[PDB]
RNA sequence: GGCUGUCGUCAGCUCGUGUUGUGAAAUGUUGGGUUAAGUCCCGCAACGAGCGCAACCCUUAUCCUUUGUUGCCAGCGGUCC
């Protein structure tokens, strides 16, 4: 099952009782995520994901925080998907219609940078 | 009506869209700095915009080009200086 090397789960008593199916955690005072959850659920996450592309779909990655920022603007910026690495400006998908000529000009600028 | 004083040349006053609230409304326009300034930077469920601030106007301080009378006299002669 394990497919995936190491990434065990943070985060010790902060934690969300919503969260508890798929938990097997109680380590150091810290809980422990699940094997065989985990890997279950690529089940339902890679194959609709991998279907919707295949129909041709637009992805957009969404990772703000200084800590894995450009690791978004990567292989996620080689492809037909796209990227947030920093601020997520408030209503940039709700409110596309306005945010949208926001990026008319990011197109005018480099368009003569 | 038009025109004017006043707070005040104070840094303020608002809208679109989005979002939050049953709603009046809120956010934007909180906040950390910074500035003469809602000035600007960062931040941030806001993203942008309008009036205003600033700039464009006149004048003042230096220089340049063109111009030389009715303005000017440095080097030239003459002197009723
Ligand atoms: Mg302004
Ligand atoms: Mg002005």
């Amino acid at each position: 099952m394990l497919k995936a090397g190491v990434h065990f789960g943070h985060q010790t008593r902060y934690w969300n009782p919503k969260m508890k199916p798929f938990i097997f955690g109680a380590r150091n005072k810290v809980h422990i995520i699940n094997l065989e959850k985990t890997v279950p659920m690529f089940n339902e996450a890679l194959a609709e994901l991998n279907k919707i592309a295949s129909r041709k779909g637009k992805i957009l990655f969404v990772g703000t925080k200084r800590a894995a920022s450009e690791a978004v603007k990567d292989a996620a910026l080689s492809c037909d998907q796209f990227f947030v690495n920093h601020r997520w400006l408030g209503g940039m998908l709700t409110n596309w219609k306005t945010v949208r000529q926001s990026i008319k000009r990011l197109k005018d600028l480099e368009t003569q940078s």
